[PDB]
């Protein structure tokens, strides 16, 4: 029998053909995201070393999370006390990060979502520095810049895209990745309400005036007419002021779907098919699926075919989502790119059998894509092989393995509790203390469904959650979920 096994993470990436050596990474992040990149991350280490410590872990502490005894703490191999108080002064202090992860030292950071995990700054600064980020670098980030910027690429490289301030907006496009024009780029934006209303009458109402450096709530506004455009369109102004302002159509009640992208450094970029996200309460991403089987596969494809292209000319690495807009018809239309990992990415993980934080580390120690093992048994290689892969045109087109049906929770020491159910034994959840997220697994989308259903009903024995968890049920359990109808309407009158 053959030993697959290696010594070090030396010696895997010597045997791997990788370039570089990560045996040391800094967190910067906690809760779930941080219980989970080291959950994902060791028990490939047990797979590679037979040691699960093979790659040691250092946290970030604030006296909070430490008074309370988070799980994640006394997981990590190292922690390191940080300020408390809003991330700024710690979590999401780029300047904080980069120094620790300095003098430790560690080879990477993992930010995965949340905090400074967008921000092109901390790759920049960690790499000045000689430091891995285990996420796209900051060349790739800025390179596709905000809403604006990036829907100037999307039309540059022909994917469609909702009417907005900027539409008809192009670049003129062997290496080099692409750049959009600060003169291109204030085309798409509105100085004024003088062209702000020009640009409004084109794209007609409703629409919606948002600030390219907004978010979390701010700096966004809808208009329903020329009338309020004005008193709303002042407002974004002073609410995140200097900022770029641009104008958009408001999407008529459509599906909403995800392409989960993975990207090597050497140009190589796959698609793990998507997840449906379209069930949403208030801004929030209530009910998850993955694949999503809304759209024809004919036509999901395609959506994965740009999203790659995208990624590929911004020249992207490790792991991405683009979210697109799918109309009953057969329309799609681009939203956006986001260069990090989502907390819902276990859908993706369960279907196409690939661990991501592990991946996005073995990419981070410059390993092709080709030579990470859970790619290769998703596209029937061999677990081992050296084979180069065609992406492009594969000898077996990979298959999703199943359906996955998430839910996200809410309730009635520890920052982090882990759900299991002895009803469904393909349930696994977690819980942070506020929200949380509970994964199905099934062979189809019935089975999927049953398994969260029944998993859910063993949530509402718990005190915390004896109400909260009856609307997920109830919705789950509607004949329009059950066949899964193209129209989302019915959420409203639940």
């Amino acid at each position: 029998h053959r030993d697959f096994t290696v010594a070090s993470p030396a010696e895997f990436v010597t045997r791997f053909g990788g370039d570089r050596v990560i045996e040391k990474v800094l967190i910067a992040n906690n809760g779930i995201a941080a219980v989970k990149c080291m959950r994902s991350i060791r028990r490939w280490a047990y797979e590679m070393f037979r040691n699960e410590r093979a790659i040691r872990f250092v946290v970030m502490v604030t006296p909070e999370d430490l008074k309370a005894n988070a799980e994640y703490i006394k997981m990590a191999d190292h922690y390191v006390p940080v300020p408390g108080g809003p991330n700024n002064n710690n979590y999401a202090n780029v300047e904080l990060i980069v120094d620790i992860a300095k003098r430790i030292p560690v080879q990477a950071v993992w930010a995965g979502w949340g905090h400074a995990s967008e921000n092109p700054k901390l790759p920049e600064l960690l790499c000045k520095n000689g430091v891995a980020f285990l996420g796209p670098p900051s060349e790739a980030m800025w390179a596709l810049g905000d809403k604006i910027a990036s829907t100037v690429v999307a039309q540059t490289l022909q994917v469609p895209t909702l009417p907005w301030s900027g539409s008809g907006l192009t670049v003129e496009w062997q290496g080099k990745r692409i750049s959009v024009p600060e003169d291109v780029y204030d085309k798409g934006c509105v100085k004024d309400v003088d062209e702000g209303l020009e640009a409004a009458e084109r794209i007609g109402f409703p629409l919606m005036i948002k600030a390219s450096e907004g978010g979390g709530g701010k700096g966004i506004r809808k208009a329903e007419s020329a009338e309020d455009f004005p008193i709303l369109f002042r407002q974004v102004q002073s609410e995140i002021p200097g900022s770029p302002i641009f104008l958009m159509k408001l999407a008529q009640h459509a599906r909403h779907l995800e392409v989960q992208i993975l990207a090597d450094q050497y140009g190589n970029a796959v698609s793990l098919f998507g997840r449906d996200c379209s069930i949403q309460r208030r801004h929030q991403k209530i009910v998850e699926e993955a694949p999503a089987t809304i759209a024809p596969l004919a036509i999901f494809e395609f959506m994965e075919q740009c999203a790659i292209r995208l990624a590929k000319t911004v020249g992207y690495v490790s792991a991405g989502t683009v979210e697109y807009l799918y109309s009953q018809d057969g329309s799609f239309h681009f939203l956006e790119l986001n260069p990090r990992l989502q907390v819902e990415h276990p859908c993706t993980e369960m279907i196409a059998d690939v661990n991501l934080p592990a991946a996005q580390l073995q990419i981070a120690m410059g390993v092709p894509l080709h030579r990470l093992k859970d790619i290769r048994l998703l596209y029937g290689e061999s677990p081992w092989g050296v084979t180069p892969i065609s992406f492009e045109t594969p000898s077996n087109p990979p298959l999703a393995r199943g359906h996955v049906i998430a839910a996200r929770i809410t309730s009635e020491s520890g920052t982090v509790q882990e759900l299991n159910f002895r009803s469904s034994k393909n349930v696994w959840g977690y819980f942070s203390v506020q929200f949380g997220h509970c994964f199905s697994w099934g062979e189809n989308r019935e089975e999927a469904i049953s398994n969260m259903v029944v998993a859910l009903k063993e949530l509402s024995i718990r005190g915390d959650f004896r109400t909260t968890v009856e609307y997920l049920i109830n919705l789950l359990e509607t004949e329009s979920f059950q066949n899964n109808d193209i129209d989302t309407g019915w959420l409203d009158y639940l």
